[PDB]
């Protein structure tokens, strides 16, 4: 029993940071095979990367492993990151995937500063392509993954925090995640919305934990629970949504749009001072995998 | 900027975690250098374990480091946890410790099953001794660590889950973490109280972090205090305290008693339907250190 916000094991993802620096930049990479990728922004000083990445040397990229420093043979970029091709593939190397997420997705974070793993977490792509992360200057190039037995899917890398304290990045690919860009202007993230279907598998996972209060005999039809979904800045829910909720409501023998009128009332008149999992709101950063995984 | 549990990263513990059984019986183990570390209760069929021990063999257990099979060539009891010598000193053994944690302390939890690490999530302490976990059936033996520097501190090896749904566990020493015992009673959870200087510690976070709705003009008195937070079934705040809270109040300059007013107001009035760090809740399991590492 319990359900706490569970991050995939580190280990594999922790022996492949290491530490990239041109000029008096610096910040994290991550080296598999022979090649280090980091966040293009390690050249910069409405900058034009095609050319400061011309006027660069293999020599100028001072790549450490720890306390093994690693010879740089060859660079190029690929959208927002850099490939550096080195003389030393990693011995470390787990099996591995670069796999772009969905919003409503979740991953594990391992927040990095000079090379040096310092804290991992989960984190969830929002509907606006930001995430709520935690980062501190330094931790560029800090990474996002999930595992699937022993592959590392890698989905994101850190890039900058945007003004209202939440973050922006790209893929493995070095394509952002949303309408963001790696130079100093003043975007700011969009308005954000609750993922509906992840509130409705936290709450299956209340159910599996004996949490039940919030249960009610009535049931709703899709229609008439999106109606009050949008009123309440939910995204839509879909019936693929329903048939991916489609093993929890057998594990509990609530049936999805059972639940719904549950989730319709809480909206409508909160919670009344009780909570659900240790929560006084509405969680919606797990997905129905993450239940099924920890219940 | 942001605040998040964050755990440590596992990888330093992972290389350690191993399968132990013996009978039908199986759980997790941790393997530092000759030595091997489990719950006795891998033993079990009121049970006398001294009896139970007496009445087995080296060769009665089975120690599997991921493929390769360790060769247990002695075994003793220290209280609630087993040590079984094997030929074979794990060359992953990092720098490590054995230290007991007091409530009210964090530390991270590696849950694992047959010997494979299955996720990582931030834990804490309760006033009762508690720990609210997240663990399945084969979880025995998961390991709860902190990390300073390159040293692993280890302070928790899981054993069982209590009526409430909430999780019970000892030192590595073998010594029960609260009033629980490993054999099958009615035992439960004494009352739980909520620790204040975590509360304290997690406000001056959200403030660090640009959440300030909460604060007041107004500043109390450590007696004041604590006779609101006894009846609101609050620890007391103690001198030692408001000094370990001292860095972040020079930080943010907000005075320890000053924070303390904001608390009692949070605690008459509520939030009023606001949310502090993503939350509505007073969240309590975030340490002064904790605040600092993220800060
Ligand atoms: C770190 O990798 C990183 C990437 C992109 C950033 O974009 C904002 C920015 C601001 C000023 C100059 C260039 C880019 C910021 C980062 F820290
Ligand atoms: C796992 O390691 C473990 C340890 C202690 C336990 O105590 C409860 C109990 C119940 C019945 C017989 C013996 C002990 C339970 C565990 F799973
Ligand atoms: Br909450
Ligand atoms: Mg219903
Ligand atoms: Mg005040």
């Amino acid at each position: 029993s319990g359900f706490r916000k569970m991050a995939f094991p580190s280990g594999k993802v922790e022996g492949c940071m290491v530490q990239v620096t041109c000029g008096t930049t610096t910040l994290n990479g991550l080296w598999l095979d022979d090649v280090v990728y980091c966040p293009r922004h390690v050249i910069c000083t409405n900058p034009n990367y095609e050319d400061l990445l011309i006027r660069k040397s293999n020599h100028n990229f001072l790549v450490q492993a720890g306390n093994v420093q690693l010879r740089v043979i060859g660079h190029s970029m690929q959208n927002c990151v850099l490939k550096l091709k080195v003389d030393t593939a990693n011995p470390k190397t787990p099996k591995y995937k670069f796999v772009r997420i969905q919003p409503g997705q979740t991953f594990s974070v391992l927040a990095c500063y000079n090379g040096s793993p310092s804290g991992v977490y989960q984190c969830a792509m929002r509907p606006n392509f930001t995430i709520k992360g935690s980062f501190l200057n330094g931790s560029c190039g800090s990474v996002g993954f999930n595992i699937d037995y022993d592959c590392v899917s890698f989905c994101y890398m850190h890039h900058m925090e945007l003004p209202t304290g939440v973050h922006a990045g790209t893929d493995l690919e070095g394509n952002f995640y949303g309408p963001f860009v790696d130079r100093q202007t003043a975007q700011a993230a969009g308005t954000d919305t609750t993922i509906t279907v992840n509130v409705l598998a936290w709450l299956y996972a209340a159910v599996i934990n004996g949490d039940r209060w919030f249960l009610n005999r009535f049931t709703t039809t899709l229609n008439d629970f999106n109606l009050v979904a949008m009123k309440y800045n939910y995204e839509p829910l879909t019936q693929d949504h329903v048939d991916i909720l489609g093993p929890l409501s057998a594990q509990t023998g609530i049936a999805v749009l059972d639940m719904c009128a549950s989730l319709k009332e809480l909206l409508q008149n909160g919670m009344n001072g009780r909570t659900i999992l240790g929560s006084a709101l509405l969680e919606d950063e797990f997905t129905p995998f993450d239940v099924v995984r920890q219940c």
